[PDB]
């Protein structure tokens, strides 16, 4: 179309020569929240729909977590066309995060390394933002635009399951699923959540504490995991997700790797990498947790999804939903109707219903 050429080619190349990477998003973030991007034009296919995690959604192509760190432009985000809209992460009590510079663009990479280290407007801020349209969310939801709040935790926490137990009793009662995000790269010591002992223990805690919220306000609940993790690792969590009964997987947050052929001049700045370097190492993990899982476990499958062929490899790998974020920096808000079109068009043309009848298709070849 159009607008995806005007933006990919014109618009996005032109601001992002203006404008340092967070100066960007602060300035994206305030432009959605406005809603100052005229609504997708795309009309969402009942191909397109997915009933996972209790919840229908219209559409499998949702804005991963880091994007709406606060809870500031959901709405806007529903019109730009995504399916479902994640928020976080949130930690606690309000942190600044990393000092600036911590994000970087490399361009000839489509990618992004960011080291935000977790700032948060906190849990009270964004617990009174969601409460202010949380009849509005009831509604969304119901008509198939499902809410996901990320959790995080703080800096100089002492105890990293009371933070997570925290954020699961202040929003929980306000999200459709909670994402326990223990795979950042970029605070000391959370990726080792990730470990057996500490993820029953932990994880365990977050269960008993969702149990204890009121029938409609108990969110699904899903863990999101590194695309860094040893063998072990991946047997380790798919053996404590089975034995809980957690609801679902994130596959997967950034990348502390820096693969062979990265170009740009920041590639050996500190933090994790995301966009189209991280897609395949991404889609492969979607692919063994499917499997250590017996396809019985919901992934949201995550990392350089751009088009409709990334969304559909990572759906045929075992996603039953995907999210993107690093394209929306680079193509702008015309990628969203591009990936779900083009999406749309390959199922069609490898004979399958639906996105439903695509998913872990590739485990049945
Ligand atoms: C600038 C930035 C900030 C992010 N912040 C968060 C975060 O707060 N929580 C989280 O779970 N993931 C966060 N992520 C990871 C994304 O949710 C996603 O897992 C990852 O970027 C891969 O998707 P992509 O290649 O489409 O960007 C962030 C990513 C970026 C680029
Ligand atoms: C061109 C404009 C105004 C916004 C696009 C954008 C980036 O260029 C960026 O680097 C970026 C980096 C991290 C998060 C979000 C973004 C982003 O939203
Ligand atoms: O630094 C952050 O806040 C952040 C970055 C990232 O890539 N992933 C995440 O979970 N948090």
């Amino acid at each position: 179309t159009g607008d995806e050429r005007f933006y990919a080619e014109h618009l996005m190349p032109t601001l992002q020569g203006l404008l340092d990477p967070e100066s960007a998003h602060r300035l994206a973030v305030r432009f959605t929240s406005l809603g100052l991007l005229p609504r997708a034009r795309f009309q969402d296919s009942d191909m397109l729909e997915v009933r996972v995690l209790g919840h229908k959604f219209r559409n499998p192509v949702g804005i991963a977590a880091g994007f709406d760190k606060h809870g500031e432009a959901v709405d806007g985000l529903y019109k730009m066309g995504f399916g479902f809209v994640e928020i976080g992460s949130v930690t606690p009590k309000p942190q600044e995060g990393n000092p600036r510079p911590r994000v970087f663009r490399l361009p000839e990479d489509q990618a992004v390394i960011n080291r935000y280290g977790f700032n948060s407007h906190g849990l009270s801020v964004v617990e009174h933002r969601l409460r202010a349209r949380q009849q509005k969310q009831a509604k969304l939801t119901e008509d198939g635009l499902p809410l996901g709040v990320n959790l995080g935790k703080n800096k100089t926490s002492v105890d990293a399951a009371e933070d997570y137990a925290e954020g699961v009793r202040v929003l929980g009662p306000l999200a459709d699923y909670l994402v326990v995000n223990v795979s950042s790269p970029n605070t000391a010591g959370l990726r080792s959540l990730q470990g057996k002992a500490e993820l029953r223990r932990l994880l365990t805690k977050v269960l008993q504490e969702r149990d204890g919220l009121r029938r409609v306000h108990r969110p699904a609940v899903l863990v999101k995991i590194a695309p860094d993790l040893t063998s072990q690792d991946k047997e380790d969590i798919a053996s404590v997700v089975k034995e809980l009964g957690i609801d679902g997987l994130i596959v997967t947050n950034t990348t502390v790797s820096r693969p062979a052929g990265l170009q740009g001049a920041l590639r050996s700045e500190t933090g994790g990498l995301s966009g189209k370097p991280l897609r395949d190492l991404s889609t492969q993990t979607i692919r063994e947790m499917y499997a250590l899982t017996q396809g019985r476990v919901p992934i949201i499958g995550v990392g350089g999804v751009s088009s409709g062929q990334d969304a559909l490899e990572k759906i045929r790998a075992g996603a039953s939903l995907v999210q993107l974020y690093t394209a929306l920096t680079f193509w702008g808000p015309p990628v969203v109707g591009k990936v779900k079109r083009e999406l749309e068009a390959l199922l069609k043309e490898q004979g399958f219903g639906g996105v439903t009848d695509a998913i872990g298709a590739d485990h049945r070849r």
